[PDB]
């Protein structure tokens, strides 16, 4: 009845760009829906390291002590692209570090860090599932989880259940007050979006995203939640892939889809 009640041309754009695109908007203040292949499976790459640090911050719930913990790693535990934790091996980085990390700069030897902290693939799916996320799966670790291989399940999500989840632990009840906004403070703190959601948003609305590139089969995303001034907040989620190995993702494809949805939902920008 509120989903798609002003078409927008998701399809054109995704033949222009050679792939599918999967896009969730949802208006929490009418509930008013945008939805484009809404309910299909997307890689995840990177896009996984913000729930992991929403399910840390769940955890620090009942560890008090735990986000400033101090976590000591060697040589072996850096992953390509560690841009933070490379400058930390010598000394070891907080729990709270590596998540702000994992989030803000995609590093993945803080993502691998925090998956072993709490048991793995199996264990971050364990969290979605507790707030109600029956679609999000992680099988992999970084960087194996990034091959996004078509019609492969594992280390997938929809855009739906993404917004849906995300919406739960920004906006809703899924996390306490002071991690919900810790929460939120990582997302807007994110320096990898620049060129995605956020350039569909005004400068002068407030925006948390995390991104995913899998570089692979032209896979990369987005989700995000935005405040517009005056009115309630959105939440949305973009995913791309494409059918052969070598296609290059895009993130221009990413914002404009990004812009398509707000003007489905009536989001003057």
């Amino acid at each position: 009845m509120l989903t798609n009640l002003v078409a927008e041309p998701f399809a054109k754009l995704e033949q222009d760009f050679g792939g599918s695109i999967g896009v969730y908007a949802m208006d929490t203040g009418s509930g008013a829906t945008v939805s484009y292949r809404a309910e299909e499976r997307f890689p995840l790459c990177s896009s996984f390291k913000g729930f992991l640090a929403a399910a840390v911050l769940a955890r620090s719930q009942q560890q008090a002590d735990l986000l400033d913990t101090p976590i000591r790693y060697g040589k072996n535990a850096l992953v390509p692209w560690s841009p933070i934790s490379e400058k930390y091996l010598t000394t070891g980085m907080t729990v709270a570090e590596l998540s702000a990390a994992a989030v803000q700069y995609s590093d993945n030897a803080a993502a691998n860090l925090l998956l072993k902290e709490l048991g793995g693939p199996a264990g971050l799916t364990a969290f979605m599932r507790s707030i109600g996320d029956t679609t999000f799966r992680l099988d992999r670790w970084e960087l194996e989880l990034n091959s996004a291989i078509p019609g492969d399940a594992r280390d997938t999500s929809s855009p739906r259940a993404v917004t849906e989840s995300l919406q739960k632990l920004t906006l809703g009840s899924a996390l306490a007050a002071p991690q919900r906004q810790q929460f939120v403070d990582w997302l807007k703190g994110n320096t990898t979006g620049n060129h995605r959601i956020r350039a569909a948003v005004p400068a002068d609305w407030a925006v948390g995203d995390k991104t995913g590139t899998c570089g692979v089969y032209g896979t990369a995303n987005d989700y995000a939640v935005v405040w517009p001034t005056g009115r309630a907040p959105i939440v949305l989620a973009v995913y791309t892939r494409a059918p052969n190995k070598d296609d290059k993702h895009s993130e221009a494809v990413i914002a404009a889809a990004a812009r398509l949805a707000l003007e489905g939902l009536g989001v003057n920008g």
